[PDB]
DNA sequence: GCGAAAAATGTGAT
DNA sequence: CTAGATCACATTTTTCG
DNA sequence: GCGAAAAATGTGAT
DNA sequence: CTAGATCACATTTTTCG
């Protein structure tokens, strides 16, 4: 199949859990895809806080908005969730690549197509939603997200406070005192591992 | 270039100052192309407030989401600041031009990736900022645009405070009661227009 | 599958 | 414990015929 | 090159 | 008016050699 044309001219190398994959501000060296594992993506204010903004999962294409123009500084950091291994190639060759298959650049501008739609609904959640407003609709995401492993009554998912609030744009405290609140109703079972039970599954 | 291969193959027309032509909700069909003119992209909330999301020009594809996803929704409103002149193409019209001359294509991924790119720092600016620093590099990159006029030694953009609102998320009334201020502490003087020095 | 060490947490007036 | 929202309604600023 | 209506505004506790 | 941030450390739970 046509990935294997790419994945081939693409170089794939093991990095630890953990392991800061891509950092803001360098220079675009080379176009990745993760072909096992998984990824975040965040960025830092004035100085000080991190907020996830995406992660990315196998078979996704890491850095890629350099490609187009030259001389791009990283948008943002990208830091291994789970180990993964992330193969890759020079930018320059894929240009290259893409004229003796280009239905692969075909494949990446879907990537670059649904990752703005989802970004341009945080932008929507953050101004029109209120933090209880945020925290529910991002338990659903994460139910929706691959990590998820099902649990009889609902979704489970093994994430933290710290970083719902870092995802959400809130306080840790703030997650605490209503992660608290939505398992007073029976909306949530929470114990590190949450379950956020919608019943159907 | 392979710009009026391209064009020459859509319906182009002349919507008025604030049209319509994308409501969002509806079905994508449509890649359109700005010839000429100026939108603002919103998303609006069911309850009375919207944020625009974005200013687009002459030269900008529009309505470009829809077409690797088969059936689909258009993401957002695109609404009409200008009398413009925009183009049309059938998606899977569009999709047999990708495949024979491939440059296009590149050129809307680009536009794509530019986008993705000041919508991600949009996101932060919210998520870390105050009110009065919202406003602030609002009323900044509202100088790095096409309309603005290289007023006696600065940028004179005209924009109002509900606007400057929308953009920010805040309120009108906060934004006047605000921006003001950005005067006393010299980096504006105003008067309908607002002519960031 | 350990248990020492490393990380996450939550509670309240302002 | 601080930022920014929410009240109607005249005064004020702007809109082209 | 000028006059109505029309958009937009400001404020002030809380 | 009202929502959440927030300071600081006991205590609880999750990571890793
Ligand atoms: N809003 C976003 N959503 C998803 N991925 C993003 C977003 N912003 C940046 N990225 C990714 O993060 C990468 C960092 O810089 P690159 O230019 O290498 O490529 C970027 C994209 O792969
Ligand atoms: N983040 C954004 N920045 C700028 N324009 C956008 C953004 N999100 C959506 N749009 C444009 O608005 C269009 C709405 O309909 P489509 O999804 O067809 O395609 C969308 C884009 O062309």
């Amino acid at each position: 199949p046509t990935l294997e044309w790419f994945l081939s001219h693409c170089h794939i190398h093991k990095y630890p859990s953990k392991s800061t994959l891509i950092h803001q501000g360098e220079k675009a060296e080379t176009l990745y895809y993760i072909v096992k594992g998984s990824v975040a993506v965040l960025i830092k204010d004035e100085e000080g806080k991190e907020m996830i903004l995406s992660y990315l999962n196998q078979g996704d294409f890491i850095g890629e908005l350099g490609l187009f123009e030259e001389g791009q500084e990283r948008s943002a950091w990208v830091r291994a969730k789970t180990a993964c291994e992330v193969a890759e190639i020079s930018y320059k060759k894929f240009r290259q690549l893409i004229q003796v298959n280009p239905d692969i650049l075909m494949r990446l501008s879907a990537q670059m197509a649904r990752r703005l739609q989802v970004t341009s609904e945080k932008v929507g959640n953050l101004a029109f939603l209120d933090v209880t407003g945020r925290i529910a609709q991002t338990l659903l995401n994460l139910a929706k997200q691959p990590d998820a492993m099902t649990h009889p009554d609902g979704m489970q998912i093994k994430i933290t406070r710290q970083e719902i609030g870092q995802i959400v744009g809130c306080s840790r405290e703030t997650v605490g005192r209503i992660l608290k609140m939505l398992e007073d109703q029976n909306l949530i079972s929470a114990h590190g591992k949450t379950i956020v039970v919608y019943g159907t599954r």
